[PDB]
RNA sequence: AGUUUAACUGGGGCGGUUGCCUCCUAAAAUGUAACGGAGGCGCCCAAAGGUUCCCUCAACCUGGACGGCAAUCAGGUGUUGA
């Protein structure tokens, strides 16, 4: 007994508009976002093993779920990197929590970037999966932006059952990502 | 004063070596020598053992903030080259 904003919108308008654009036979062919992905590469694992915990805490406060700590399966010593050194955190988002996260991101933070002209239409890949990146976490009001001791940027990537970049960009437009309309 | 002070060895000496594991020589069973050719061991292990369950890598292509030939991520090819 509840509905998020973007999901109600998705089931109302966007499916209709893509149908009226691309004319699929079955509606099962309709594109739909599955999951959302978050990652943070600490990179100074061999110099600060504590920024890892810092990033864990930030993403906790940001996404409302305890992250995963991705280990280094290979040992490349030109970076000090050794088998099992924690280099980064990672979180998966699916469902109502995902739609809420996109609502927050599109409505609070991305309208808080400094001189946001536009996210490119060219972060796609093969079929329409949008892989962008943030330099700082100085933007989410979710975050306690008084306590941060360093910039700890991140990298986001958005995956969809779309089959090509045209359908991907069209769907993400209907959903309200500020592309550079070109 | 009584006695020891090695062997192999293309004579002896000098050098090197002596035991165990793996490969070729070794001649499609086994086995087979040379001071013939290449290596290694005289350990480690609250788990790197037992059991039940689950999953598949490396590599390449692309996207991608610092990040580059490569770091973590996502998406494909990938019968198996890790």
């Amino acid at each position: 007994k509840a509905l998020p904003r973007l999901k109600q919108r998705y089931r109302e308008e966007i499916r209709e508009a893509l149908q009226q654009e691309f004319n699929y036979a079955n509606v099962m062919q309709i594109p739909g976002v599955v999951k959302v992905v978050v990652n943070m590469g600490v990179g100074d694992a061999a110099r600060d093993a504590k920024l890892i915990n810092g990033a864990i805490n930030d993403l906790a406060l940001i996404t409302g779920q305890k992250p995963e700590v991705r280990r280094a399966r290979k040992s490349i010593a030109q970076f000090k990197l050794r088998e099992g050194m924690p280099i980064g955190a990672r979180v998966t988002l699916r469902g109502d929590r995902m739609w809420e996260f996109l609502d927050r991101l599109i409505s609070i933070a991305l309208p808080r970037i400094r001189d946001f002209r536009g996210l490119s239409p060219k972060q796609f890949d093969g079929t329409g999966n949008y892989t962008f990146g943030l330099n700082e976490q100085s933007m989410f009001h979710e975050i306690d932006v008084d306590s941060i001791d360093r910039p700890r940027g991140m990298d986001i990537t958005v995956v969809t059952t779309a089959t090509n970049d045209a359908e991907g960009r069209a769907l993400l437009r209907a959903l309200g990502f500020p592309f550079k309309e070109n």
